């Protein structure tokens, strides 16, 4: 009944910059057989920022129109406002979605836990009585939106049944820790490689990860089983020297073969040849 | 020359909804008061709070009220290509004067190559109606700093597309950088200390949130290039509380209109006691 692993699956662009729908779903097949329990679409990884109103709905309706059951489907939502949210939210809810994977807005800087209570409150309204099984997005490296310990008790108490869990991508150990103490009767996934084995054994439920997408056995171990790698995170901390995305999806490639994977979407950048062959370099001590 | 614009505020009813017919009669007032046009969805505005359905139904309401659209310009605060471009698209069609176009502000640490790109896909995908962008600097906001050197690759390659930056970074060696070497563009300036001073550098006015409630005072910097230390003093005041909740504030001091008072989430409204701080501040300066 855990959400277990899901991948943060990367999404690929053809030469002209249209989504490769076919490949996309192919990678996902591939995810799921090797041991991911959903995909999480439209998440950071997946440059889901990058991705437009109109492309998400038809990338969504693609996916299950090729087989794949809704229930094996969680959808980022990564917008600023509560018309947007909630117009996203319901549409991947009312199609069957496992979850959704729900940011704090992402515009406006250094916002209280009252302003961001009152958001997702709103959004939840909005949505109206099918609201469920969102996951809230701590991600503050990337939104500078922290998710407090104490928000999320505030959302829990007001929504059950509809705040259903947190992805913690903090990197902070401390805050970790408090989610799993005081919010461990939710789906507390957890984002930092170091630390993903260690809280599920102490009751995490998984990840949605975005090392997933290349090395899925070893990290289903991991967000599953409740085993440490130390390969995983030294390959973590040698990567760090990359862009996080593109170094991901040259890693797709690397161990797939398909090429497709190297392109990503302004505002990132292709990485380097010289930087790619450090990367498949660093990745081939650890892995090979 | 743009001359002056209000960063137009939107105000909310206590359901939460947009007082249309508030935000018009705004509009109106602030044209009347020495506005050459009203900015809308703008972050003075909250535009990244405002629906992708509702900015649709405001612009109408706007146009249909017979707010003349060449007055008109529509801030696009979104993070993909595709809806820069729908949205952009719409409000060209339309007739606005401009979009105030941000950079995708989700991803961090971005590169002046990936945003070079990021414009180039929006402006391609908008096709051959794209015209009268201003490319829009807020690094406080958005953490995208739009450098000089990438202004000047936008402006090469994009000529009557990119036709202006609202510099809102209050970084005076950056602003006089983009006066010097592309005041060929309209350069917008949002720093209060540096509008009269960049106006006289041949800097085109300002999208002012100011403007919203001291517009003939925000007027004489942004269109006749001369300083205003009140201003300079105010905004001083309000840059200790959250901007645009405190801009609000004043726009019901100067107008009796309670409706403005009221944010949308993530913002929280400003506090009696913090009110009446704002309020005595302006009125020192101003009354
Ligand atoms: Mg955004």
């Amino acid at each position: 009944q855990k959400f277990g692993l899901s991948a943060a699956l990367t999404t690929p662009f053809k030469t002209d910059g249209t989504v490769d729908i076919d490949a996309m779903i192919a990678h996902a097949r591939r995810c799921l057989s090797n041991g991911c329990d959903s995909v999480t679409l439209f998440g950071t990884t997946g440059e889901g920022c990058s991705v437009g109103s109109r492309e998400r709905q038809a990338i969504l309706s693609s996916f299950i129109a090729a087989g794949i059951a809704p229930s094996r489907i969680v959808t980022g939502v990564l917008v600023d406002s509560i018309e947007d949210a909630a117009d996203q939210s319901a549409e991947a809810l009312n199609a069957g979605a496992r979850n959704i994977l729900l940011a704090p807005p992402s515009y406006f800087k250094n916002v209280s836990d009252d302003g961001l209570f009152a958001w997702f409150s709103a959004v939840f309204s909005k949505i109206g009585k099918d609201a469920r099984d969102i996951l809230v997005y701590n991600i503050p490296s990337v939104t500078m939106v922290t998710l407090s310990v104490e928000l999320v008790g505030r959302l829990k108490a007001a929504f059950p049944g509809i705040v259903t869990g947190v992805k913690d991508s903090s990197g902070n150990w401390s805050h970790t820790e408090r989610l799993l103490k005081e919010h461990g009767d939710l789906a507390i996934l957890i984002g930092d490689e170091r630390d993903l084995a260690r809280g599920v054994r102490l009751g995490g439920q998984g990840a949605i990860s975005g090392v997933a997408n290349f090395l899925t056995q070893e990290v289903r171990a991991m967000a599953v089983d409740g085993k440490d790698d130390p390969r995983i995170v030294d390959l973590v901390v040698e990567l760090l020297k990359f862009p996080v995305t593109p170094a991901v999806k040259v890693l797709v490639s690397h161990t797939t073969g398909e090429t497709i994977w190297s392109d990503v979407r302004a505002p990132l950048v292709a990485i380097s040849p010289e930087d790619r062959r450090q990367i498949e370099g660093a990745f081939d001590a650890l892995f090979r």
